């Protein structure tokens, strides 16, 4: 457990407040198992909702794979995502599943694929699907203020981040000890972020500065 409030008073910084960030005021709880079918935006096409695999499980988020695929493109979701629902949440709302991009076979052979796939298959039942966080109704961060942030190049690791540049509603994320090497751009609304605190609060392992 990262001593975020040791942290602050040696940087003579502050965390972004809570009321900043659309997440939870408490961690949601995850009750997914590894192994769980759910319907899932494909990363790579997000037109396209496929089925995805729960291959692991770390605080309150997923660790997702897309059936058909392959292994190396594996994508993490919090258990609150809007981009994940249960099997028959697509066709309901009157949609079809869609192989993913990587799908390792030929596109004909998809609708077969499909039903050998979900054929008795362990699937998430749609009441451990948390709700949405509200939503913050205009960019509150303010710069000099840390936060804890995804690699969206290691998206495993939750690390210490600070907000070094605000344009509208987009904010600069870069990361404590490490020299601009994994910095982003990304909207005040992101999943991604999260209060100082959030991760152990949720089991969630949080890298300290580089």
């Amino acid at each position: 457990a990262f001593d975020w409030d040791a942290y602050l008073e040696e940087t003579g910084s502050e965390a972004a407040p809570a009321k900043c960030f659309k997440q939870a005021q408490n961690p949601p709880n995850n009750d997914f198992k590894i192994g769980m079918k759910l319907e899932a935006l494909d990363p790579r096409n997000v037109t396209s909702t496929c089925i995805a695999t729960v291959v692991g499980v770390l605080g309150s988020r997923l660790r997702l794979r897309l059936d058909g695929s392959d292994s190396q493109n594996d994508f993490w979701r919090l258990v609150d995502s809007t981009e994940i629902h249960a099997i028959g949440h697509c066709e309901k709302n009157g949609g079809m599943l869609q192989p993913p991009l990587g799908f390792c076979m030929n596109a004909s052979s998809w609708p077969g694929y499909l039903c050998k796939i979900l054929n008795n298959a362990m699937v998430a039942p749609e009441e451990i699907f948390q709700p949405e966080p509200p939503e913050p109704e205009e960019n509150l961060f303010k710069v000099g203020q840390k936060l804890e942030a995804v690699d969206k190049k290691n998206p495993q690791l939750i690390c210490c981040a600070t907000v070094d540049a605000i344009k509208d509603d987009q904010i600069h994320v870069t990361f404590d000890g490490w020299r601009g090497a994994f910095d982003y751009w990304c909207n005040y609304r992101s999943r991604d972020i999260f209060p100082a605190g959030w991760c152990a609060r949720s089991c969630h392992p949080m890298q300290p500065p580089g």
